[PDB]
């Protein structure tokens, strides 16, 4: 076909990608910085496009509607015809790997626990079994999703208890369970991946930790379309970039290089 | 087509793919057992097929011969035609997935460096800016590409050091990058990957060690030849076993439930 | 036939299937949990179907009426037409049996003794034996048809004293023989499945107890028409899901695992 | 059909079908005693069938040998047409409802550890902890499949340490396996069926004993060949037995009432 514009399918997550300070200023893909960000720019470098970077409508990562079967958020970009890529940190799911494509990994992570410290809690085990400190997850997501599924005995334990708690324990974006951990004087504490979890202990004011082993492990990967060409140079180039190092680098200068807790 | 029994290329690797102490007299899949056997059965449980667990005939991973270009090794026995899938610790690279299809990660992985216990190493900086202790890799493989193509400055240092070091510091077996750490009093640091090094210190005698952060980061994974359909398949399984946390019992169970090195 | 929904007939009982405490924000089978919904989930996703739980209209298990011999209750649900599975607790027995299929069990009970602590009662014989402590059953179903039909020397004496009782004996649910025996100071005891004595048991005011022995053995299927199709698979899920362990994982999970009191 | 002798495949396992001491002297049926047995008797009276009891030719339960697919034992019998029913402890399978059919339950048991009193075992995580004490099970039938097929973590550890224990692990009875439990000086340990380890712990002289919880939960039933006509008279005469009290009177017969090691 004719040259074409690659629209890209994203979300403001920090400090994948996020507002710039002075972004009403600016225009177009100016608008927005960091480790996505800067992954976009690479990859459409290794496979010769030229690209817009448009934030996802619905502020969804995508999840499918048990009823109407339809697919929200970045998924849903994808499957309706609407991005050629997505490039977020968008979780490899087989739920997702039905009806999109995926790149090999290009970070790792895996669901963890987020505590304002002090918090006497040390691992999923210990959340489960006690019942003065609420927990949640990310309202729609792979996060959610996993619980959901889960039959492992204390993640299913946790889902019975998070889907019927009152309160809702459930946030509509990663800044919202920060929050309400930083506000609710230990008494909250935030299931969330784990490459969050070790952006924001790496931020003022450095109130919040990670505690206990990850719960699960799994990947980012680029998407498309099922069964798009430009499958196969992003996921190549997805490859190149780790092997050379890049990845690593974009890693530390975006979650560690800053950091204002301190260093070791 | 009709129905076939698929034929899967490993290779003997420690906890992956072991002969069992009574093997002799067993027959076919009976004779091995590890990591990647009990994977080969869950996989093809989850897929509806018969197998036969092949060991590769010469011994190698795979790799490409310059003058030649002809694969050796498991990535060999695919591209060839000889086998129908490789369910090995078979590490995702940018030149492999060029000519072999592979699955999403079943297990994370980066370069590591191993010691005799007491060596005064700590990091790859450190054995890069020395001169008593001699180190290796073995002699085939993603571990020896990496290095040879390696532009980060520490990196080509060691293999630039590495390609001419006299006598030869590259080793035909893990098991022998292994030994010859245990019987060089210190002089010998083996490079290794992060999963095999964190097994060797886990068994007797309990002398060697993994010292610093791994050198990079990823993937096993399981491969097909290129195109074909069984790759799809295969993929889902991964993704399944994986949510499932499988993948994360047979760890386990292979590196750490009966670890001879104690606990914690 | 063409794909179709699978109608559930099923009961409150706790904690088979229980109302969700925020059911009534809830839609179709989100508004329930227990051990049968999750139990209802794990065979659909083993035999590929979609259903819908529905609570039985008439609130019983099903019994034969002697002068019209009309069905009531699940085992009607499924006599009649309305239903394709009964999934509950539902008894195994013979004169059910001549009418509807059931799988082999996917959990064991027998008739058990509920008393208020502190009840001077430790078996069957005590109960028939004494004229202080009035006792009772489940006024339809499988505990009550078991009493009626024995010709067993005690459960006879208990049969020809509970059916001419007065005030009745009988209870509509089984909270309401628990209630009547935490409110009666020791003046009843009540006759139930040694499943649901064993979950109350373990839940506040912690002031009732199993005493004795098992007066019966038997088990819980899930039950079709008889002659269904649909029997050979959900047989063979059930089979797969208790060698798993799964059944087993359920059973603590809404038994014991957050028992309300004590351990051990 | 015409009228026909009923051909009962069965086994020699005490309590269940043992030689009468003056067997020799004896002919036909008459040559055997014990629980099923009795329990042939009580079946045929209910169903109107005259019988023929026939020890299996090859002393086994039933397996499918994984290279011919041919199976042996007692399911054998009945799956290449030799006998019209087993009355046996034959556990209920997966594998075997899919080639033969099962009544509902006539007992209940589950897998179990059996110790010579004094070894200092208390459960089957104490066993898979500890390499002093060698432990097994009878080399073909239930127990040994569900250990080689279980991915529950201990029993799965458990049967990667007894498939390649040495000297061999496995024994061809059950009365070589409690023999080697009683020889071995509280060095072995063996792992059976509930049922058959709660009678030898009634037998003299008393020096072998259940310890622990049971590893799973299942059923003997009575067999037919897949689809034959003869299940369902059988299984309704199981249901009746059992709820009129006769399959309890014969447990408690063979089991405990002349139990040599003592009462309560
Ligand atoms: N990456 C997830 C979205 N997502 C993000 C989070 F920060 C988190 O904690 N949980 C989650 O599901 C997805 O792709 O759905
Ligand atoms: N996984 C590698 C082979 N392989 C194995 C090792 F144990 C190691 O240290 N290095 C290596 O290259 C490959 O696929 O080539
Ligand atoms: N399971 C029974 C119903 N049912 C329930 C009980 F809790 C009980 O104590 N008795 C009883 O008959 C049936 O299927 O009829
Ligand atoms: N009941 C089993 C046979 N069987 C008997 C035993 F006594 C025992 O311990 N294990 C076992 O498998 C079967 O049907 O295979
Ligand atoms: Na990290
Ligand atoms: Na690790
Ligand atoms: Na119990
Ligand atoms: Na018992």
């Amino acid at each position: 076909g004719a040259n074409k514009t690659v629209v890209v399918t994203t979300i403001l997550e920090s400090p994948y990608v996020m507002m710039k300070k002075n972004h009403e200023m600016l225009e177009g893909n100016e608008r927005y910085e960091g480790y996505c960000v800067d992954l976009a720019a690479e990859i459409a470098k290794h496979c010769g496009f030229k690209y817009k970077l448009t934030i996802v409508g619905d502020g969804k990562y995508g999840a499918r509607d048990a009823d109407t079967k339809i697919w929200n958020g970045m998924v849903g970009e994808l499957v309706y015809g609407k991005a050629d890529i997505a490039i977020a940190p968008l979780t490899i799911t087989l739920v997702r790997e039905e009806v999109i494509d995926f790149s090999k990994p290009f970070m790792s992570l895996g669901i963890s626990i987020m505590i304002k410290k002090g918090t006497p809690i040390e691992s999923a085990e210990d959340l489960s079994k006690q019942t003065e400190i609420a927990y949640g997850t990310l309202d729609s997501g792979s996060t959610k999703e996993f619980f959901r599924r889960s039959k492992i005995a204390c993640f299913d334990k946790m889902w019975t208890y998070m889907r019927s708690a009152e309160p809702s324990v459930f946030v509509r974006t990663t800044a919202e369970g920060v929050a309400r951990v930083r506000k609710s004087k230990g008494k909250y504490a935030y299931l969330l991946e784990s490459t969050m979890n070790e952006y924001i202990e790496q931020r003022k004011p450095c109130d919040t930790m990670k505690v206990g082993g990850n719960l699960d492990s799994k990947g980012y990967g680029i998407a498309t379309p099922k069964g798009s060409s430009l499958g196969n140079a992003v996921n190549l180039a997805v490859l190149k970039l780790n092997e050379q190092g890049l990845l690593d680098k974009l890693k530390n200068k975006w979650w560690y290089d800053k950091g204002e807790c301190g260093s070791g």
